[PDB]
């Protein structure tokens, strides 16, 4: 019953339904597992459909204090409380969780996303304003016997988020693991990166500068500098039979061709490598230009399919966002502190080639590629 229970607009977040409250508020909420609080809007804002009214829950309680979150794009300030929740289209069971009521934002709701609060499933060592806020995941698997995992399903859009388990209707092939390096983040390490096969040939901390994450709630994959460059001038050399302006290079404007005629085989497949479970080994997760490059929807230009580069630099590590997870099935396996990749049962591929998990791979080279 919890097939499906995703929504979402491409490129604006997917969301889960939940309610809050007693009596129960209905409101939609992005699932996020690259923060870790629990936050709603709580009051009037142009883009909010509707919001949490704490005047209308018995079951409300105040913390009498304020919490402020500054993300990579937007940021919210609100009043800490608790209150009764519960996911109708998830684990039938009502947690009492911490709740950040958004009062003040700039930047954070999206006009026309139909989402009007984030869940942070990461850990409590990044939730605001300090690590004794007890995340929404935390506060149900303390309360309930849900199992310690989630996993998610990113495919308007739609997906699954299988709360306590693994649904095997979802994926094709093998899980393989990557450990969760550090439980802040949801932290992994790549070891490798590859453009069409061909590696970027860099040391491979660089690719870990300064943390690398698994990030549903960051749209692009996000790259340090030093990797971007170097992504894209491979990707540039690939599909160098058509030549785009920097601005496209840069996510500061769309490539467009006429409907129907996108030449997806003019640009390479990109492969990053994650640490496995045993030393010195690795598998490969493949990224298709149907993932990295993203399809911007407006009736206006829609003589053509336009397209943005989701590939962008980062200045905080590399960021594993949605258009990575999509097509692939992600297991949150928090008790025993890994992360799993399969391809996905709504996974990408054309006639010629098919996203993809696969190993094991070996390296030689023994240097520990986590930066710290
Ligand atoms: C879905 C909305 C969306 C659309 C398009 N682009 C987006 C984008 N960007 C910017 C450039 C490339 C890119 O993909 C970044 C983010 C973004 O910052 N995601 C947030 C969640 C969020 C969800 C909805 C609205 C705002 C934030 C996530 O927590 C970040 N994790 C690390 C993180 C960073 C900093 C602090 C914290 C902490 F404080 F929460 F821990 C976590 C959302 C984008």
């Amino acid at each position: 019953e919890m097939v499906d229970n995703l929504r979402g607009k491409s490129g604006q977040g997917y969301y889960v339904e939940m309610t809050v409250g007693s009596p129960p508020q209905t409101l939609n909420i992005l699932v996020d597992t690259g923060s870790s609080n629990f936050a709603v809007g709580a009051a009037p804002h142009p883009f909010l459909h509707r919001y949490y009214q704490r005047q209308l829950s018995s079951t409300y309680r105040d913390l009498r204090k304020g919490v402020y979150v500054p993300y990579t794009q937007g940021k919210w300030e609100g009043e800490l409380g608790t209150d009764l929740v519960s996911i109708p289209h998830g684990p039938q069971v009502t947690v009492r969780a911490n709740i950040a009521a958004i009062t003040e934002s700039d930047k954070f709701f999206i006009q026309g996303s139909n989402w009007e609060g984030i869940l942070g499933l990461a850990y409590a060592e990044i939730a605001r304003p300090d690590d004794s806020l007890e995340p929404f995941f935390d506060s149900l698997v303390k309360q309930t016997h849900v199992p310690n995992l989630f996993s998610l399903q990113l495919c308007s859009v739609g997906g699954s988020m299988i709360i306590g388990g693994i649904d095997h209707s979802l994926y094709t092939g093998s899980l393989w693991y990557t450990p969760i390096r550090r439980e802040w983040y949801y932290e992994v390490i790549i070891v490798r990166v590859e453009i069409n096969g061909q590696d970027l040939k860099m040391d491979c901390k660089e690719y870990n500068y300064d943390k690398s994450i698994v990030d549903s709630g960051t749209t692009n994959l996000r790259l340090p500098k030093k990797v971007f460059e170097a992504a894209v001038k491979s990707i540039k050399a690939a599909s160098s039979t058509e030549k785009f302006p920097d601005g496209f290079w840069l996510g500061e404007q769309l490539v467009c061709w006429q409907a129907g005629t996108t030449p997806w085989n003019i640009f390479p497949v990109i492969s990053l490598y994650l640490m496995g479970e045993v030393t010195q080994q690795s598998f490969r997760i493949t990224i298709l230009p149907q993932q990295y490059l993203r399809p911007v929807e407006d009736v206006a230009t829609s003589q053509d399919d336009c397209y943005k580069f989701a590939i962008s630099q980062s200045s905080t590590g590399t960021v594993m966002g949605a258009v990575i997870m999509e097509g692939f099935y992600v297991v949150f396996d928090r008790a025993r502190k890994r992360i799993g990749f399969a391809v996905s049962a709504c996974h990408v591929h054309d006639e010629f080639r098919t996203a993809a998990v696969e190993g094991p791979f070996v390296t030689l080279d023994m240097e520990d590629c986590g930066y710290n």
